[PDB]
């Protein structure tokens, strides 16, 4: 994947059954240069019988989406709405005032929503704990990953809502999600349900620091407030900007059935076309190990979200820990490179 560009995958039930496994295979083809990858699953794979007995959920804190800005640049102001259920949401979200314009082309709806952003707020039902996956579903279960990342929870008993357990996510038209590289620039995985599509953009990580840069200029208070401000999840960029300033990144559109994962460092945006539900969480592999050792987190504390390296370094990298512990671990991450586990296929 010299190009960097975003792959799709179809993995037979064979193939798709080992979570960990198929990770290693697609970043043994590149797949994490683009920062985001679609996986397919198999057409007999299914996580939930039906979505019909949902109606009754709580979305305990809907958020009403504020854009402000202009010209390619916008930031984000959330309000938190009074708790709904789904029903009630959907009757919002399909109503007039908020449902999805009429378009031809994808490329008609994507200038919608940027000419549109600033305009008639939206609510996220973003950050909902819970999972719709039924119990018994082995293959690729968000709530059940089987990755490092569990070492977390196993040593120190912590959890960390949506990092290590499931957020479900209920989209409307226009409803946005900011530049963001994940905490701890973990890897994600993103499953849409049912609905109406979710639109992607994705910057390669071994072009993700001119993307920083780039926004620190675009908004200089945030910079100099906080390290890592991109991190409050709160900042809209055009593609039309990224493209006048340089800035290599593609673009993919997530239907529903379909799994997006996002690799360390890959910083991603987007935003929803209508009704819809998506569930997600973040895993780890062993070459995440020096992303997480070498994460720039938020300074200013509207980001508290830290997970301690140690048990990490300590377990898969003994040699360096005493070197790391002293502050001299000057590892430098090659962004290109495939994580260990992929030699199986290499
Ligand atoms: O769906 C959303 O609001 C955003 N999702 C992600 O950023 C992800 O899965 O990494
Ligand atoms: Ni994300
Ligand atoms: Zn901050």
């Amino acid at each position: 994947n010299p190009s960097a560009r975003i792959m799709t995958f179809y993995p037979t039930m064979e193939e798709f059954r080992n979570f960990s496994r198929y990770i290693a295979y697609i970043e043994s083809q590149g797949a994490h240069r683009a920062g985001l990858a679609k996986v397919v699953p198999p057409k007999e794979w299914k996580p939930r019988a039906s979505y019909d007995d949902i109606d009754d959920l709580v979305i305990p804190a809907p958020i009403q989406q504020l854009v402000t800005g202009q010209s390619g640049l916008f930031t984000q102001y959330n309000i938190q709405k009074k708790a709904m259920t789904v029903r009630e949401f959907r009757k919002i979200a399909n109503s007039d005032k908020y449902c999805t314009p009429r378009y031809s082309e994808f490329e008609e709806l994507e200038r919608k929503y940027w000419k549109n952003l600033t305009f008639n707020p939206p609510i996220y039902g973003a950050d909902v704990n819970g999972t719709l996956y039924e119990k018994h579903v082995d293959e690729w279960n968000i709530g059940r990953l089987r990755t490092i990342l569990d070492l977390v929870e196993k040593e120190s008993g912590i959890t960390i809502e949506g990092v290590n357990t499931p957020y479900l996510y209920f989209g409307m038209w226009k409803t946005s999600f900011a530049w963001h590289t994940e905490d701890m620039d973990l890897y994600s995985i993103n499953y849409l349900h049912f609905g109406e599509p979710k639109s992607w953009y994705s910057v390669p990580p071994e072009h993700g620091k001119r993307l920083e840069r780039l926004a620190k200029g675009f908004f200089p208070g945030s910079a100099q407030s906080c390290e890592a401000f991109l991190r409050h999840k709160m900042t809209l960029i055009s593609p039309l900007m990224l493209k006048k300033y340089g800035i290599p990144f593609d673009k993919v559109t997530q239907e529903a059935g379909e799994f997006m994962i996002t690799f360390p460092y890959g910083y991603h945006a987007g935003f929803n076309h209508g009704f819809n539900c998506a569930e997600s969480t973040n895993f780890a592999t062993r070459r995440w190990i020096e992303y997480g050792k070498q994460a720039v987190l938020c300074s200013c504390r509207k980001d508290m979200v830290k997970i301690s390296m140690d048990v990490f370094v300590r377990k898969f990298q003994p040699e360096r820990y005493k070197l790391w512990k002293a502050g001299k671990d000057n590892t430098v991450i090659d962004h290109t490179l495939p994580t260990p586990e992929a030699a199986e296929f290499l």
